[PDB]
């Protein structure tokens, strides 16, 4: 009987990697983001291996708080997810100083209010539910978040948020059934790694990590049982 | 002269404190909190202890993310501040799925954003004045931002949101003479630490930590010069 | 092609449900400990999957420095390894008031000494070796190292150590095609956390951890190639 | 009335910084190290600022854990401090693969077995004593024990090795009136370039000992490191 996950951010990058990626082990994917065009597209690519597996589109404005706790337009109940992959982000970097205010708070909006809106929207739906095998709510993180740089001030702030908000989960939602982590990317090949690149990072391997390491990541944990409260780190050492 | 410092949440528990040991050690004092009344006793109790030490009182709304960008009622410039604490928060204990949205929601902005906010105005005021000596931010964070516990999401969230910004400010700041850490306290003997207590909680020292011992640490940085990216954790060994 | 991966204390537990793991991968698999009748009837277990793929002991006292260091009786050169398991360990409960001093010291020699010996002849042997893709140094840890607990201060050191060795090693051995990683079981269902059970932590998800749940973690490292100076815990939660 | 406190490595750098300002505090410091005729040399220029204030020197051998566990040739029984602060270690830079077995094992030795030797002779001896404020054990770590450099594996282990005992033995003495942290430095003048540091330059002795200081004077700080490594690890 396919399991459902919802991937947010799941129509480019990353997030299209996992959908990709759960889709082949016979998860019925949610994928939601603004681009009606590109989650249809995306959509269609995604596999069917098992009979009664379905996918769906989400079109959720990642920036809109309300609509994201209220579960606005969803097609399923968020009673029905057993996986929720947060993968909602924009980067953005400038001088603190020089840093605009629209910009950064919209930054926090995207990264770090609205998963948590989300986050709860899911939880409440889910908790008391009979399980035999916990659910599991990941999001995606950044090596950022957890070794300092010039210039991400507000970038590693919104995803630190994103990394006490799981700790804390995890202690609470463990003797519930559902397991929380994080994923860690380094830098990765995608659009809002437009501007940055590896060669900017002391880093112990050089180049590009590739879109389908962060998503063997996110399997993994998807199918784990005894992993919560923890960061799975593909950086290429960044934060070594 | 004698040099300014800023403390935000100056008018009661850890934020009364550092600003008293910050007055003692010569420092000349703005105190900023919503309460005029609780300022103005805040203001008569601080030690003057030299010439030309003055101290003040700024009534500053901590939910209100543009009065503190802009220093809106501010008693001094911006610029004058060698010193910035940024103790101002709200605590709030509640299952994450009955979480009220408005409050969680104004926890975070007062939290975090506001402190944003607050931060990039200082910065931007002081990264270009001329020093033989670092000037310094310090965070009032909390145990529960490195180590997760149940009924504390957002909370949780928030501090590790400006663990993540102290770490990057830190690098940012550092060749610039600006030395950025936070100070972790566990639970603290404050009308703020309000029906949880010391018991509900695995601590090597049980009982209370007096505001004193949080002030002890902010001391310690703030007579430092070699100290940045840093916690300081005053938490009885909840971290541990 | 088969690799050859090495394991340590690859005889029971945790060591033999990772060599089990890695030999169905098609890893050709030398299991090292001191006991011969146990090593072999493991060997005789191992899936063998693929054309050229073999199975090896290595009788080694893990506890010898020297002969860990010189692959003394090995059955294969260090050169031949692409993979490196290091799950060889002993842990000891004790106030530190009461804990004897040849027990300790053992510990250390077999948790830190001698690993430490060990990754330096693989390190020598392989470092030039040409690779297309990265071989791995992966240690076994433990929760201990990362959050403390009474009456394991010897044992928590010798891991710590481990983990210190490990980000270390990432760093210098990156641009060398090699991954170096920790994994860090929790409380793991072995005759080896004898005394100490679930019961006496707070943990998340309650229980004992099956072996194979660390072997997954393992597996997942071994096919990757963007994760280096990383812990990968699998502890229920107790590091959260 | 003054407390006991023993600085291990007492006799030059960090330790004598730390020294220096126990002494300067009303603390009778004892100093442990080999050079005997350089620990007098420091016993002498210690600060007297509190009545009954005495200091002590005491030879030993940091690499011998017999001697460490056995306080062998010590002033004082293990029984009077309420103050031991390890500062007691060697840093050896090598490739993993060329680095001598007999440097990297005497590191080991030096840095993390014969401090937790020492660890146990004080903390059997003092467990059960009364105490009104908390005994303190203090170890001197390294900004490398939590963040990676080529070329320092061995020296991070023995490090990080610390760390973690540290972080055991505050749960377990907690309880018993004794706090446990350690103070982690940076490049410490006794090179900075090696590493991307938002302060640069190196750190004066005093700096660390501050740390120690503060740490000394606390009361509801253990399980935790105090980093002056101008932002390493940040």
């Amino acid at each position: 009987p396919s399991l459902n996950a919802l991937v947010t951010g799941g129509s480019r990058g990353i997030g299209e990697a996992i959908s990709m990626q759960l889709a082949a082990e016979g998860y019925s994917v949610t994928i939601a983001s603004r681009g009606l065009e590109q989650l249809e597209a995306v959509k269609a690519k995604l596999p069917i291996v098992k009979q009664g597996q379905t996918h769906h589109v989400w079109q959720l404005d990642l920036s809109d708080v309300e609509a994201a706790g209220s579960f606005k337009g969803a097609p399923l109940p968020a009673s029905s997810y057993d996986v929720f992959v947060s993968n909602a982000g924009i980067s953005q970097f400038s001088p603190i100083a020089e840093h605009a205010d629209a910009d950064w708070q919209n930054m926090l909006t995207v990264n770090l209010t609205a998963p948590i809106a989300l986050t709860k929207a899911v939880v409440k739906a889910i908790s008391d539910k009979p399980r035999q095998t916990p659910a599991h709510i990941i999001f995606i993180s950044t090596g950022l978040s957890k070794r300092g740089a010039p210039m991400v001030g507000v970038y590693s702030a919104s995803k630190a948020g994103i990394d006490g908000f799981m700790r804390s989960l995890a202690r609470e939602l463990g003797p519930k059934g559902i397991n929380v982590n994080c994923v860690s990317p380094g830098v990765t090949r995608t659009s809002m790694a437009e501007g940055i690149d590896p060669s900017m990072f002391d880093l112990p391997i050089n180049g590009w990590i590739e879109v389908d390491a962060i998503a063997d990541a996110v399997t993994y944990l998807v199918k784990s049982k005894n992993v919560t409260g923890t960061t799975v780190s593909v950086d290429n050492g960044y934060c070594a």
